[PDB]
């Protein structure tokens, strides 16, 4: 029990774009497993399908490639071909508005999904509560 339990509204019925206000990028999972952000709304690897494994626990999956968003042992995000413990995220409401995603595996370390202003992903240890990089807004595809 390392984190709060304020959950965001909305559901998982339809796929979404995960928009990061920090630099104004959409989370993207490239076919080769690379993860980053892009401002191009037409990109075909920014469409993501979320699903709940337990209340507040989700998988974030590329609808285009089927890969699951995951964070490795050194805090780097990667696209996994199969669902494993590094693919589970704690989806929470933040600043009474946005969605944040904390690694369940590394929950005690407070590692979040996060995008820098230049569109590069943040490594787990470099993220933390209070940053703009960890704030996302789910937008319709």
């Amino acid at each position: 029990h390392h984190h709060h339990f304020n959950l965001p509204p909305g559901n998982y019925k339809k796929p979404k774009l995960l928009y990061c206000s920090n630099g104004g990028h959409f989370l993207r999972i490239l076919p080769d497993g690379t993860v980053d952000g892009t401002r191009d709304r037409s990109d075909q690897h920014i469409q993501l399908q979320l699903s709940a494994e337990s209340v507040g626990e989700v998988y974030i999956k590329s609808t285009e490639t089927g890969q699951y968003l995951a964070m490795d042992t050194d805090g780097l995000l990667y696209g996994s071909q199969t669902p494993n413990e590094e693919c589970l995220w704690l989806e929470r409401l933040e600043e009474n508005h946005y969605n944040t995603y904390i690694s369940k595996k590394h929950a005690e370390k407070n590692w979040f999904v996060g995008l820098k202003k230049n569109g590069s992903c943040k490594r787990g240890p470099r993220t933390h509560y209070g940053q703009k990089a960890i704030l996302f807004l789910p937008l319709p595809v």
